[PDB]
């Protein structure tokens, strides 16, 4: 179950460096994203997580500091922390601050690998609100029409709350794929599609062991895109950027120093929220019945595939 | 033909307060389209002018619209345009966006209910030329299938962000959710070339390489266009309490009646976070660093975000503003359409 797997994960880390809570969380969003098949993001990360908190490459003692710049804006110093706890952390002051004063902008500053960021999207959309999340990634992809890597698959998330327990969440890698499908056509010797991967030359390939870099989604579309996501999560707050972003395996006894982004909008400051939930199950509702295109069985609502995957 | 940026501001200025505008909206409006015209976005440039007439003519644009800015928290506003030209509307909140975040740190403004409001990248330019972060994104004309559908709801709702570097020096970046803009589907109907089937798909969905068969576009990049301009739809139209998805009008639906759009401006001050002329430092490294990647076999440089456009916007200062010769014929006659 659920609360099995938690229990199993919070037990593993806090044996291995983490404080009992700090464990708990980052074992929860690892489950949430096996659970909605972000399996790239799940349980293939919970033993070297184990380890990189071992060896002081994640801080099991972080010294956290949220500094408050406006009233709609804060930087949480995280001090390496595991990226679960800091981005959620960070996303719970968004919370209140949009709450309160309407909007809040909140960056993440010095963090490890947060995961499948849409976990901290559907805090906000859970407390009514819509959430934004964004943060920088290890350098993985050629800019459109480059050879050498730069930017990393720097995720967007979004949330918005319907009516009753119903949200509507969107997360995608800014890449054509996400590396974790690279991976799993080279554990399985599959060949790859021509438009996911480049080679040392920036030529794109078949082969997956063959990969030096992935591409851009909608090339300059999701080159910019990742150019956006650096500039807000990395540049904003004088963390490292592009190129200087740090890689997993670099040197995990050094903290990541990644940055993240949340921006959160609470509606009421802009119109009726009961008509703004009213109007994103009618959404949602309104999606679901569009007629499919041939090879199509449905229509599905953005994430609706991953809200349907988590309930089974 | 190439034309000069006063003259072409001032043919459209012109044509418009004929129409009926206030001058002072008429410039508006034909600053953004020579804007568009300059960065080779002409399907946003001169060539809307005419329709505007209409519709202004028509008073489907409001000519006398009542502004009302209403401040709902530190860094939250609405500009309830009244159907003003969508321009105007635009510029006059990213103007409070830009004021909220020199103050208190980052603004988040509703622009509600708007006529169209061009290449919406003008608007965050507004941001950077003052030193902040612009981003920016809109509602269009229903268009575009859902992915794995058959039927319109979204339309191409662009996305725009802009970031200022050392000095003059601008990142600009913007695009439509969609594989290509409409105007993409229009330019092959001019002249009659097959389109890629990757663009768009006839009336069952099927994707398809006749222009003329086009039905609906498809979102870029699959569920990604599709999940961007749903955000985009409900930032920009959901949250602002006005007609959303499918509900949203379309160009030639009534050109007596305003259009209703919607469309959301975020501004973050760097300021509020770090450094800005560490930040500033930082953008213009990031452009001169990606310029000096190794190009890919078949390209002969790498650009940063933009700046093709940027290159086209410096030529045309040079050489003058490329537009189509009949759109020339139309400024200077005394029609104000057909
Ligand atoms: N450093 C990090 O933390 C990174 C994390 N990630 C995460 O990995 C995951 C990667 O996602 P991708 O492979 O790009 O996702 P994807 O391509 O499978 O899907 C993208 C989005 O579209 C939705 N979607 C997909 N098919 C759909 C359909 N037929 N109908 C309606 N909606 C549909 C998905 O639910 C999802 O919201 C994300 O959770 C992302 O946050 C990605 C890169 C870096
Ligand atoms: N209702 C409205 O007002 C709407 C307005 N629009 C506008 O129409 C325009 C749509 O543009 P798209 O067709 O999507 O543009 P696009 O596909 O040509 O390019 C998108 C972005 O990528 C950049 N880019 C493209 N190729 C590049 C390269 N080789 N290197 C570096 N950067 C590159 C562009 O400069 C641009 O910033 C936008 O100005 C948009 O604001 C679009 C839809 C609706």
């Amino acid at each position: 179950s659920r609360e099995t797997l938690h229990q199993l994960i919070e037990n593993k880390l806090c044996q291995a460096g983490l404080k009992r809570e700090h464990a708990a969380t980052v074992a929860e969003v690892l489950v949430y994203a096996d659970a909605r098949g972000i399996h790239s993001h799940g349980a293939v990360r919970v033993e070297y997580y184990a380890e990189r908190i071992s060896k002081g490459g994640t801080n099991r003692e972080p010294e956290f500091r949220l500094e408050e710049t406006g009233p709609c804006s804060a930087i949480l110093h995280a001090d390496n922390a595991a990226g679960q706890v800091a981005a959620k952390m960070g996303m719970e002051h968004a919370i209140k601050t949009a709450q309160q004063n309407g909007v809040a902008v909140v960056g993440i500053s010095r963090m490890g690998h947060s995961g499948a960021i849409s976990y901290f999207v559907q805090q906000a959309a859970r407390a009514g609100f819509i959430g934004i999340s964004m943060c920088q990634s290890d350098p993985m992809v050629v800019p459109f029409g480059g050879a050498e890597i730069y930017y990393g698959t720097n995720p967007l998330a979004f949330a918005a709350p319907g009516e009753g327990d119903e949200i509507l969440t969107f997360d995608m890698a800014t890449t054509v794929q996400a590396w974790g499908k690279v991976l799993d056509a080279r554990s399985r010797n599959m060949s790859i599609p021509d438009t996911w991967a480049v080679d040392k030359n920036g030529v794109p390939t078949t082969d997956p062991f063959a990969v030096h870099a992935l591409l851009p989604a909608a090339g300059p579309k999701g080159y910019g895109l990742m150019m956006m996501i650096d500039v807000l999560s990395g540049v904003l707050l004088g963390l490292p950027f592009g190129r200087q972003v740090s890689s997993m395996y670099d040197d995990l006894h050094a903290g990541r120093n990644l940055g993240q982004l949340h921006i959160v909008i609470n509606p009421n400051f802009f119109s009726s929220s009961e008509l703004f939930r009213q109007h994103l199950s009618q959404t949602m509702r309104e999606l679901n019945a569009i007629t499919p295109a041939p090879g199509f069985n449905q229509v599905y609502y953005p994430g609706q595939d991953q809200d349907i995957k988590q309930r089974k």
